């Protein structure tokens, strides 16, 4: 049993299905809050994973994701939520106005911690920013301006199944499952 | 004495001056790092002071400042440094284009912690964002786009002496001074 410190039940559901293949592992939500510090996603996850473990003292995970725009030097990054609520997708589009490089990526870092210490697992998906909002009612925030890899549709124009194998989130939990399967 | 957990000696140079008359005149830099959590300036300064005191166990102060622009809902706020280094002043001007509400304000929060707990001291300077960069070499970061109170010049066009009564940092320390004058 591995706990997931978060207030979002959907995060545990997604994790359980990507990992349902492992009959010896079950992820369970634990309502333990923790400080999300200022720094890279990796630092936020390691700090968060240790804080919770120091409290729970049982195998646990934490996760932090972000949206990175190249021409914006990696901004918004770990402050993705904040920036979405203050200036949103319109702010990103205004910021990228006339920019030749519209490349961007999403990244997820899972922070795991047990008796033996913290381990980080990552997943990324590179792409580019559309010049305008395109959505079919399928995304959250930046999803309506992000076009993944070789696609011509943005995440918000794609169904859950169409994004199921390529997302940063999927890729991070697969890195995590590899660790679980290669366990000793 | 009272230690200042900062890597910038220019900050303790500024404090000791403001606290010049107080017979206790003695702020001393101490190189103890602390996590800067995502939150409001107060939350940052509060968690940080407690964190450094827990290590030092002697009266300590820490500080955090930010630039908040009204039309952008307070952005960049506590994430002012990251935003300045990623999108810069140009990025904020871009965001404000065709925006008439250019109100903004600088804020500083000092966190002091003893064996008795934390106490916060604040300072604020209201103003507006110029339509362009203007500088004579004074200040840093957003100073070149911030016109304080009823001035015509930006912070970057005024000397420190000309900004004597319009420094959010000094207003904060003046609040801390009153607290010290009552404790001795």
């Amino acid at each position: 049993k591995i706990y997931f410190a978060t207030g979002n039940p959907n995060k545990i559901k997604e994790a359980n299905i990507i990992l349902k293949d492992l009959k010896d592992v079950e992820i369970e939500q634990i309502k333990i809050s923790y400080p999300e510090i200022q720094g890279t996603l990796e630092e936020v996850a390691e700090f968060g994973a240790k804080w919770v473990y120091n409290i729970l003292k049982k195998p646990v995970i934490v996760e932090d994701s972000g949206f990175f725009v190249e021409a914006l030097n990696g901004f918004p990054g770990t402050y993705s939520k904040f920036v979405q609520e203050t200036i949103g997708n319109e702010g990103i589009l205004k910021l990228l106005e006339g920019k030749d490089n519209r490349n961007a990526y999403f990244k997820t870092v899972i922070g795991y911690c047990d008796e033996n210490g913290v381990r980080l697992f990552k997943g990324i998906v590179k792409g580019r920013v559309s010049e305008e909002i395109r959505s079919k009612g399928y995304g959250f925030a930046y999803d309506s301006i992000f076009i993944p890899e070789e696609e011509e549709r943005t995440f918000a124009e794609m169904t859950t199944e169409e994004k199921s194998q390529i997302s940063h989130r999927k890729k991070a939990f697969e890195e995590f499952k590899k660790f679980l399967l290669d366990r000793i």
